[PDB]
């Protein structure tokens, strides 16, 4: 419970945050939908080894600023 | 009982800072609501992987400010 | 017992500083009210995974500083 | 032993510091009493879990200075 | 699960982000396919010791950034 | 073996550094006196979970400078 | 699953980034060919603890960036 | 064995480097005489909790530099 | 497995990375030749506790930057 | 095996480097001899938790830069 | 595996890298010979709890630069 997190800004409706499966198997558990000034603070996890985000957001990480674009 | 927390000021009434299961399965568990000028500062924990916060709101986590917008 | 901990001064009389239950359950299990120049230094512990404020309080975390308003 | 620890000096006469038990229980354990110009640097511990400061009080942490204000 | 991590968002459609094996033997065990502006936030883990990025993408990781050329 | 340290150095005669007990009970356990100039490097330990300066003294923790009136 | 990675980024064709046995033997045990524009972001592991670079390539580590020269 | 440590310099003949005993029970246990400008490396240990100088000496710890007056 | 690491950049032909034998003993086991413009990333292991660099090379540690001459 | 380390380098012949015991008993175990320019970097160890430098030396520590005078 | 480590790298023909022995007894158990020119990166282990250098080498460490002088 001590993992890195990403944090999420959703910058328009509809942006998906989606975990993938840790393991030997790589496919997607769930997607939690943002909708637009949302903010979604998220942990890596014994489920979760991997995170996309689908959509405009504004997004950071230990490794600074990014931002995913929609469509 | 060590591990990140995040830092939530209420900038509008009703806030709602919402927990996420920790698991397989990904659900709310806990809805916290938030009157203006209220802060709520919460960890990651057994029970909690992820944190949603609907609402207009003032955030510090260890990688800086975020607002939400509500 | 190295877990992070909260800084908080009242800015008037009757403020709250409550802490929420680590685990399935969340709920209040203690408001320590403090008055006006009173200072708390509050710890995550086994038992209290969220700290809630509330009132008019200077509140200094590893994130910084923030302020309740009442 | 490895806790944080809170450095306090009293600015007046009858400053108390005060330690809350750690546990399922929160109740005042000791209050310990400081005149003007004392110092006590007072560690968080397996019984204590929360400190309370009454009266004026110049104060560090390792999130800086803070100060405790008298009536 | 404390592990490392990389972050690479996609600057043209068909992004693949490979893992590599874990182990005494070296193969792909995954390819993720990201669209243009689409992030992924991938860690090491038990199975992958090793990311190959193919296609142009702007990546992050703790020794700063980095660019794949399409 | 690695906790924390204070160092006291006493600005006149006199000065005590008291070890308070660790545990349940609060009482001072030892008074170790300074003359002036002396300097004393003291540990937090198994039996000593708070220290009270008493006395004129120029003190230094990992939270910087402070100084103890006569 | 904590060890340090080097990032290698193929600045031609051909480029190979080649795992050295881990333990008392030291052997190549897999070579990763990278043509130009790709990049590998490999850890040190289990079976990999030396890390061989041929062709040109621009490499970061913690210790900073470093180039490989081909030919 | 990897604890804290302090550096003394002795800046006068017979500086005396105090270890006080860890426990329950606080008495010197060694005392260690220092001439001028010899320099004494001492750390923290099983046996020893708390230092105390005697003397005019030139002191470094993690906390800075800081100077024994002697008498 | 996360121990320090050297990093070795040939700048003629013929360079030697050397490992030295952990333990009681002190012996060479294994000589890696880099020809000029190679890049050797070599960790410190259960196997190697000391690493000699024969030949003119640049390396990087932690400590910083030091050249070897032919 | 992982201590803190000294470094002394003699600025005159006939340095002495002294190690004094860890444990309940205190008393010099070995002293080592460093002629002019000559380097020894010296860990703590089981068996040395105090260390001596007489005669001229350069010093460092993670603490600093000292001098020994003889 | 993760000690401290040093690196020497010898200015000049015939500079010696001792290693003395951990434990209570303290001798030397190795002297690795450098040319001019060729570096040394040794780290301290569960045999070697001191290093000596003789002769002219730069010398680096965690605590920064030092030259040995032959
Ligand atoms: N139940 C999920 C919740 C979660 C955490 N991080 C996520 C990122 C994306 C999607 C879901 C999540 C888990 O513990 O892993
Ligand atoms: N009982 C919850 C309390 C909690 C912590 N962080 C939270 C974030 C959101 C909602 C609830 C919480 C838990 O231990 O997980
Ligand atoms: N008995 C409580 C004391 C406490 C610590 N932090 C708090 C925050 C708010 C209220 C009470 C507390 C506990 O150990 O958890
Ligand atoms: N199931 C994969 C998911 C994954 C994490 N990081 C990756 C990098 C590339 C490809 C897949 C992944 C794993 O746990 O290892
Ligand atoms: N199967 C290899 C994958 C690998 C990681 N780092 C590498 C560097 C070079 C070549 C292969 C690798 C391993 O776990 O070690
Ligand atoms: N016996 C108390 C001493 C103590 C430490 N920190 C305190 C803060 C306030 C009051 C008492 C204390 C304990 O070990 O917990
Ligand atoms: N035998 C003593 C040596 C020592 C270390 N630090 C000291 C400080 C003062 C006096 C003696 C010492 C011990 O291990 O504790
Ligand atoms: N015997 C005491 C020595 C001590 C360390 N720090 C102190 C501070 C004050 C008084 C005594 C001490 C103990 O181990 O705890
Ligand atoms: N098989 C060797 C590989 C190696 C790592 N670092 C080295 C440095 C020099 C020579 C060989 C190596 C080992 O694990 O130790
Ligand atoms: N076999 C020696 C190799 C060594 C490491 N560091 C050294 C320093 C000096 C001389 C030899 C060494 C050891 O593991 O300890
Ligand atoms: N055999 C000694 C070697 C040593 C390390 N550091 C020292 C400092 C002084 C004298 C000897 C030493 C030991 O393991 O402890």
């Amino acid at each position: 419970t001590n993992s890195d997190f990403v944090v999420i800004k959703a910058l328009e409706d509809g942006v998906n945050v989606i975990g993938l499966t840790r393991g030997a198997d790589t496919r997607f558990h769930h997607s939690e939908k943002l909708d637009k000034g949302e903010v979604l603070i998220a942990q890596f996890t014994e489920h979760t080894s991997a995170i996309k985000v689908r959509g405009k957001a504004y997004i950071q990480t230990r490794h600074g600023v990014i931002e995913s674009e929609g469509k």
